[PDB]
DNA sequence: ATTATGACGCT
DNA sequence: AGCGTCAT
């Protein structure tokens, strides 16, 4: 009733880049734009590891993880591009630069929640409230919204794309009431009025194209974004949440695609986001725990209270490499060498942070996979990084492994190590 | 032999 | 602190 919230007090939205990694190879290398590409790590294994797929190639089928040989059979003149080789191992910092180059502009516009290397949270409430008071009760025209879809509209009483996003949007026009300035749905249209604004600066002074969702809160804004890529963005308001979630899978929910979604799924013998209404909140506290059972209580009716956090910048800075099959290093000159490898590209990336963040980190974070283990990472250990220093921190991070060689021959090393991986962490203003 | 990360929760 | 989960 009155008192019953409906955690429709914020405007949030996220904005994340499409196929981010192709776009940037496709920015550089005008040959790439507007054909089937995707961007592949290494090459001599089944041609590479595929990571981003353009979506021309993606109506061929062309996925993520998929091998580029396996990928040329679903699509003979597909475009590759590799990604950089330093020091023996892949080298993101084309694409990290290219994030700093969106996540800056977005910033122009409100605090960012940078959530990965291509998307960022933006809590909008203030900017609305803002445009609002510009706007002095002044309606909002579809032209302000080109390229804006409402989820669920249009309803009720011709056979092209545009055409029913520009019928969607004009039911919601009509309906809107201007004169409250507290209504939140004017306050989510003025809110992908800005997002609109955001997303034509990107492509601007970029030449990257993005999509978005704006809804009440972050798990909402995701899902939104998703449902109408690329290059557009997508409404959700509260009231969509009931018809939406009736037939969403629960694993499409942020947090819910692994174990804990497949929990929810058995234990409750349910399969839609929207089922979960019919449990109170003691039930799935009581399946789930009491922070998971909260949470769900409340997303499946649309309502989460997580916080867009004031963070642009990633909290920590790591190299990682896998060393799958045969190639697994079985000598302490290996493993030596390639943590150089690993703490030469670590040095690098740190000294860059310190000068443009005015920031050092103090905790170097060493792990390692051994040889059978199906786990990400079979050990970690920390130790002090005190320098930025690639022969200390290798050194260091040799120091506080060593003891997993259970090789009574200190030149071997046995069992063979199929991963290495270096985070610098505990950052402190400097 | 998907690979390279990065955030956050649990105990 | 070290380990697991989830994102992709
Ligand atoms: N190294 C590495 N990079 C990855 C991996 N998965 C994704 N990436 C990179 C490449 C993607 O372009 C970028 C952003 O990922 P997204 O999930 O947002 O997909 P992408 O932007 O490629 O396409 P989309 O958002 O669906 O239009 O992250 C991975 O497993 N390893
Ligand atoms: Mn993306
Ligand atoms: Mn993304």
């Amino acid at each position: 009733g009155p008192h019953m919230a409906t955690g429709q007090d914020r405007v949030v939205a996220l904005v994340d880049m499409d196929c981010f990694f192709v776009q940037v190879e496709q920015r550089q290398n005008p040959h790439l734009r507007n054909k089937p590409c995707a961007v592949v790590q290494y090459k001599s294994w089944k041609g590479g590891g595929i990571i981003a797929v353009s979506y021309e190639a993606r109506a061929f089928g062309v996925t993520r993880s998929m091998w580029a040989d396996d990928a040329k059979k679903l699509c003979p003149d597909l475009l590759l591009a590799q990604v950089r080789e330093s020091r023996g191992k892949a080298n993101l910092t084309k694409y990290r630069e290219a994030s700093v180059e969106v996540m800056e502009i977005m910033s122009r516009f409100a605090v960012i929640e940078r959530a990965s290397i291509d998307e960022a949270y933006v809590d909008l409430t203030s900017a609305v409230q803002e445009r609002l008071q510009k706007l002095q009760g002044q309606p909002i025209s579809a032209d302000l919204l080109p390229s804006t879809y409402i989820e669920g509209l249009p309803q009720g009483p011709t056979v092209q794309k545009e055409g029913m996003r520009k019928q969607g949007l004009f039911q919601w026009l009509d309906s809107l009431q201007i004169d409250n300035l507290t209504s939140p749905d004017l306050q989510l249209t003025v809110g992908a009025v800005i997002v609109e604004e955001m997303r034509a600066a990107i492509e601007r002074e970029t030449g990257f194209q993005c999509s978005a969702g704006i809804s009440h809160n972050k798990v909402l804004a995701k899902l939104a974004c998703g449902l109408n890529k690329p290059n557009r963005q997508t409404l959700v308001s509260h009231g969509s949440v009931p018809q939406l979630f009736s037939q969403m899978p629960i694993r499409k929910i942020r947090s819910l695609g692994g174990k804990l979604g497949a929990s929810v799924i058995e234990i409750l013998g349910i399969e839609y986001m929207g089922e979960l209404t019919q449990f109170t909140e003691s039930q799935l506290q009581s399946h789930f725990g009491e922070k998971n059972g909260s949470w769900l209580y409340a997303m499946c009716r649309g309502i989460e209270h997580d916080p867009v956090k004031p963070r642009q910048l990633p909290k920590t800075i790591g190299c990682s490499k896998n060393f799958p099959g045969k190639t697994a290093l079985a000598t302490r000159e290996q493993v030596q060498w390639w943590l150089l490898q690993l703490a030469q590209e670590l040095e690098e990336r740190l000294t860059k942070d310190r000068n443009d963040n005015d920031r050092v980190a103090t905790q170097l974070v060493v792990s390692i996979r051994v040889q059978g283990d199906k786990r990400l990472s079979s050990l970690r250990r920390c130790c002090a990084l005190t320098r930025y220093d690639a022969h200390k921190m290798s050194h260091d991070a040799f120091t506080v492994i060593k003891n997993c060689n259970t090789s009574g021959i200190q030149t071997e090393w046995s069992p063979p190590l199929t991963m290495l991986f270096l985070c610098a962490t505990k950052f402190s203003a400097s």
